[PDB]
């Protein structure tokens, strides 16, 4: 459910990348993150899942890939007990 993003630097990298885009789709996201930091796709899926679960990133299912719309922007990485 919506929670303030309890973000680790590793997740912050994906936030940072994503915030440069209007949104981004899964393929492009995995590719971009893999290129910038060679983590297993599972890692990316986990990060995405976290951000989705926490209501940090909302997404839209574009048939096969899911497009990520940042729910947070103003609250640029503020870990408060919430």
């Amino acid at each position: 459910m919506k929670k303030i993003p309890q973000i680790s630097d590793a997740e912050l990298e994906v936030m940072k990348v994503i915030w440069k885009h209007s949104s981004i789709n899964t393929n492009e996201v995995i590719k971009e993150l893999s290129k910038t930091s060679t983590w297993s796709p599972k890692t990316i899926q986990t990060m995405l899942l976290r951000l989705i679960k926490k209501g940090a990133l909302n997404h839209h299912k574009e048939g096969r890939v899911f497009v990520y719309t940042p729910n947070i922007d103003e609250s640029d990485y503020i870990e408060v007990k919430s």
